[PDB]
């Protein structure tokens, strides 16, 4: 029954984590203690340079072999419990209760919340890489949940936690949940509590402000880099971590019409879908207000009729325009002359038999247009296929990207003649 | 088979990697090759699917288990070559003229340079962490050398390669050598050359623009993350990495009077001392120009008379100044008012709680030389608020070379420094202990 | 199961070390490892600097903390297993195997023989603080013994071993099993085998030899440590480690009449009550040669009557003689001139205080035989000057006419006759059924 | 309930007034808590009060013991422990709560009142370096704040403290004590109290303190041999030795891969081994100055002696440079080449084992050593057909310079001379070793 403190969630410039270690240290004089740092703290955490405490430098050191960095070479117990600042052991035997908790259990993580001002809550969260999208609501089967908000002592075994590819990535409490419940685990919120720091750290709002800062800083660099670009919570909040409109978008040029993105066995990020929708939203408005006739085509108009939206994988929307109607648009009329920014952003270009509008200088997601005109009762363009003009006449509302849009009358009729029978029912998954 | 062939340098936008691994597969097709890959290198490499060829994704993810990204998952042979994209196989018979090679010598790693327009070229290399420092240099001992210029392939034992801290850093060309040479490990460059691939990378201007600045970013990022500020070539040449007149100090506040670098076991970045020089020749221009009696103080006048420098694990400067002269310098006057930046961008202040003076390099950067003043009463050199020392010190005043400039100092400045410090101060330097602040902190 | 593997029986000459840690190293790149030393040793060792394997100095140290000198600070596991030099990990998961029959069996200690020129053997051992001594034998309950002799991989609790007050004493096969066998722990002798070193330590018979000198004075440090005196086997062999002829007494000048031994709860050391039988043995066979008339007294004789031997508690030997015989004896004569160091290394001399005499060991082993001349006033013996003890008391002649063969430290001594009555008139009644120490008002 | 607990540790058991100490705390509060410590029975028996509060802490391993049994934090109960010399009687009532409210109140984190015996404690000034293996005391400038005592003093301090250093007992308490808290920058008020002697104090005949005397100074050069204390210092001067000497073997013994045993050590070169090294080279300067053999300091010896005059703290030996050509001017070195000379002086002359060098010893059984490495002219370049060779005209003429405490004589321009061997600003930039270096590179 032995179990190796673990502290990883503190701050340099304000921490109680001397408080923290020797309130362990109090109950047991040999306790196993180690904390866990990307540089050395200072000030100096000044902690007892005794054996059984122990600092663990996580970044690379041209003086120090790869092992000094590999947290779990400082634990060998078989049991490791993640605690974080503001915390304090105060009655005795409390990681051996949770120790028992855990076998007694079915989960491989038992937490215990610390009595700060946030106290763990339990969080169901589903996390879906193809989408690079981790989903969070309340949690039906509490105290039996997959993630936590707030403080808490996190308890598992040693084993299984640096097995995970990133066991001590920063903040642990978003980045250890997200490993555990993708590989199906859950986490059991004891009834357990440990007290708070006598001392608590971030007592003025300065400091507290500081922390928030910097630790929204971590977050965001820690979902990058794992491939989390939306955040989304049970109610309808939105945490986007992607591109927008003054970035580039995610995956950059495309080539043998295959983008970055599929390889990697993921779909479109959703950032870059919202700014496609965005974009198409806009062009519509700008197309019907200048009296443009405009008709969903391609992926778009099939998207549309499956699901009223970009087909998840997908990275453009294409649209028909009647070729006469051309002229009626300010933005069109200048992409011939050259590349038009105006005054919302948008970038027309004319490249190539049609146009193009890029959501902005920056970020190159487009929405193409395809003029087409009527010269046998059917509608053709010039370089290069062909369709009969009474799909247009007339057309019918369709919903697609949170509006309503144009398309051609019996569009099912017209989608199968693009792209055979059974196309909506039957969806080109990538594999 | 005993050499797993790496992959490590190469840009996903434009590479010959395909027919590097290609031309080793020719020669043998069991051959153990591994490309390794911060993320997917997109477009496609189109790698052979055999399971001898593997894509080893080094950063973590959220589906993959501890061991995917580290890179000795990936070899299971005793030696491993770390081969640049833009060379070729063709000589059968190459990697294990290596192994020979390196197994019959003393040098840990060998070396082949490929046939491009930039082979290795060998050279010299001393790091010291302490003054956080990477010194080149051409090499005396070729073809024995510390580190590589150039394209090589390099081989090496994999228990070797694996056991550093960061084997796989980018760029290699730096990162290795910078370890190894730490070490006291030597690269033998041998006389042996693998051929260019016969379709080049980066072949033209814009591709090689991007790879260059690409590749320079990596460089400084790694030189930053793993404390190097300062690489020089022959002593000259030098190459900034730490803080300048538009950044923050490199340590920021100091708790001890213990600054950070001391517990990093380091002394004081190069970077933070070039400006604690630059700031001391600028104040004592300006005290000179306007008539400012000044002399070096405490520690400043102790490394001037040890070895003409500030000491190497000091953070500022002193100077001690009378006080019937601060109205002769309009930056002094303008300090007892307020915090004044100046024409220069030196920020000049009273620090009300000692009543001295402080000039700070930048407004950003709070290196600061600090001015002391005196005044005499009965021949005595005194201030109100804290050693005082006799005037006749200072009656007359001495040049003394002093961190790139010549500075005035008390005369008979050895009685000086003897009297503030205790005798023999000059010749036994309290260097820094680790290990006793690791006891007191 | 997590264990701590924990090197402590190794020499900085000479060991192999390196290769013991790297072998467990190749079976978990993350195994716990102490190696323990009392001084930094060199020529370095060179482990790897990794943080799972780690050097605990048990030096004291001017820049160190306590802890730093205590090894289970550096073990934070359940289980610990001493591993030896000369040994070698090679087959996978020993000591998972090792901690399952721990848990499975009795014995707080489980015991793996190592595959060297001296594989571990299972022994019984008794142990007696106040008797000094160590008693090895074969073990009747193989493989369960109280200790074991040659090399193994001991694995326990690390809350027994470093329970015990010396854990890492060297050499610890020794050590340890002296402390578990007092405490009535066994040691299970299992089925497995640790296979030796690929080049193993001490190649050369020179190494060998100094290795083999520096434990010898080691254990014998150990022994003397822990008081020891005694260590006996099987087959009857004994070690000694304390008195002898060359050397000093155990304990020294007495007070009170109680030596120091007793109040450490201790009896007399066994190599004391040796010399001071076989002074006994000596100083007879000269008297009897002599034609000197003696007796056994005092408390050799009350020894004498109880069991044939000197008291266990006792330091000395008690004579009668008759002072009229004084003159037969060439010691005797040359004692009252001054000290007199005789044809074996005794010393005779007449005493520094009550008008008797003393034969000491040797020069520099005070461990003596007391003579106390006796002459006869009227049927009554005497002396002029008495020292003041309930022992020192005149006596009827008839109880030396005539004097009864007794045994006594191993040979036949003469003691008064009706030695009953006469020990019961010196002592008072049923002093021989009833054994006290020297002074019950200081110590009982 | 008492807040401090009595602890005795510096008695003799043949002669002592511990049964007094005793009684004259105990009479001041019978529930005081005593702790007597020994690290063997004391015989004759101290014959203390057998109750609950009065304890003895034997500091020994015993085979029926605990490992708690002999550690002496298991025997204290209390924040605060008085160390309490033999000698002292608790007479005032109250004496060790005045020592606790000026332990809080104050700075230090030990406070001390002397003893009135013959020998009050005096406070005094002391510098601990590890890396020197020095331990310099001197008058303290700031009493009564101290960093040591001299004399007899109960000194108190938390039983945290005590208990947390590596040998809070180890004798004499007095030496080793201040040791430890002197290196931590710890420091000791002395207090404006005093404790009264006892009634009949110890060791009060010459012959009891002769031996009393003679154990402690056993006790005291055993306890800083084991702790790495070579040289003790008073003001500078009357220096006392615990190291090698001209009759023993030199500290590190024999170096293994150029590495002496006190660099991984995390120290510098023991001054006794310093010490006879200069003595070597003052001789065999001399030596050779007599001989008219021209010599100059070689190497790590002159870069020592242009930096700082002196050899460099964490060197081992000390090199010379000489004329070949000169060599049979000195007598040694005719007879160095025929086989090992012992001189009058118990210096020993070798010719090296190969590599063409003369090696003279400091004696026979001290292998600290002086190296002569002899040149000849062959051009303008001087040159051992078997060191860095360097141009005949920085002999021409040889110059003055301090060194290890004389003068000797040193290539012209030796600044030039060593950035050739040494490379380009060599006097200005010394790197002192680096453990952890070390520690990575073997
Ligand atoms: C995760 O998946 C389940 C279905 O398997 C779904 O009902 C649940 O809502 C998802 N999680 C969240 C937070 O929505
Ligand atoms: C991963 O789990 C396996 C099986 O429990 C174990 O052998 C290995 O040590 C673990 N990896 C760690 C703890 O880094
Ligand atoms: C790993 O590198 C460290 C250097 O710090 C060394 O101590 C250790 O022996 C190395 N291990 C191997 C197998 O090279
Ligand atoms: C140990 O003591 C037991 C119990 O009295 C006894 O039977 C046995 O003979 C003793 N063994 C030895 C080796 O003395
Ligand atoms: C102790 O060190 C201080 C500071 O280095 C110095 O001023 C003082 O003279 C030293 N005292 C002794 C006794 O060496
Ligand atoms: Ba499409
Ligand atoms: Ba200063
Ligand atoms: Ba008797
Ligand atoms: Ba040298
Ligand atoms: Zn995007
Ligand atoms: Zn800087
Ligand atoms: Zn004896
Ligand atoms: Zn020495």
């Amino acid at each position: 029954p032995r179990v190796t403190v673990l502290v990883r969630e503190f701050e340099a410039f304000d921490n109680a984590v001397p408080e923290l270690v020797d309130s362990f240290l109090q109950q047991d004089p040999a306790q196993p203690v180690v904390v866990a740092a990307d540089t050395l703290p200072y000030p100096p955490l000044a902690l007892p340079r005794i054996p059984n405490v122990r600092l663990a430098l996580l970044q690379p050191a041209l003086d120090r072999p790869a092992a000094a960095s590999r947290p779990e070479t400082y634990v060998a117990t078989e049991f490791v419990a993640l605690v974080p600042d503001g915390a304090r052991a105060e009655a005795p035997g409390l990681l051996e209760r949770m120790v028992e908790a855990l076998r007694a259990g079915s989960a491989r993580l038992v937490a215990a919340p610390v009595a700060t001002a946030n106290p763990a809550r339990c969080l169901a969260l589903n996390v879906s890489l193809r989408e690079w999208t981790a989903r969070y609501g309340a949690a039906p089967a509490a105290p039996r949940c997959d993630a936590l908000d707030g403080d808490a002592v996190v308890l598992l075994r040693a084993r299984d936690l640096f097995n995970l590819s990133a066991p001590l990535a920063r903040p642990v409490g978003t980045s250890l949940f997200l490993q555990t419940a993708l590989r199906g685990w859950a986490v059991q919120l004891l009834d357990l509590t440990f007290a708070a720091a006598r001392q608590p750290p971030l007592a003025t709002a300065h400091a507290r402000w500081k922390a928030e800062r910097e630790g929204r800083a971590r977050r965001a660099a820690l979902l990058r880099a794992l491939g989390i670009r939306l955040v989304s919570w049970e109610g309808g909040r939105l945490e986007w971590f992607g591109c927008n409109k003054e970035t580039t978008r995610c995956f950059g040029t495309v080539v043998g019409d295959t983008p970055a993105y599929l390889y990697e066995e993921r779909w479109t990020p959703p950032c870059c879908l919202r700014a496609l929708r965005e974009t198409a939203r806009y062009v519509v408005g700008v197309l019907e207000a200048a009296g443009v006739r405009y008709w969903l085509e391609g992926g778009s108009l099939l998207g549309a009729a499956r699901h009223g939206d970009i087909i998840p994988w997908d990275y453009d929307v294409d649209l028909g325009i009647y070729l006469e109607d051309v002229g009626n648009c300010e933005q069109l009329r200048g992409a011939e002359a050259g590349s038009v920014v105006d005054e919302r952003g948008f970038v027309w270009e004319k490249a190539g038999d049609f146009f193009r509008v890029q959501y902005s200088e920056s970020n190159h997601l487009h929405v193409d247009l395809w003029p087409f005109y009527p010269r046998n009762g059917v509608m053709t363009k010039d370089t290069w296929v062909e369709f009969p003009e009474h799909f247009l006449q007339p057309l019918v509302p369709l919903p697609f990207a949170g509006f309503v849009a144009q398309a051609p009358n019996n569009y099912r009729r017209f989608l199968e003649l693009k792209f055979g029978p059974g196309v909506i029912e039957n969806p080109q998954y990538p594999n």
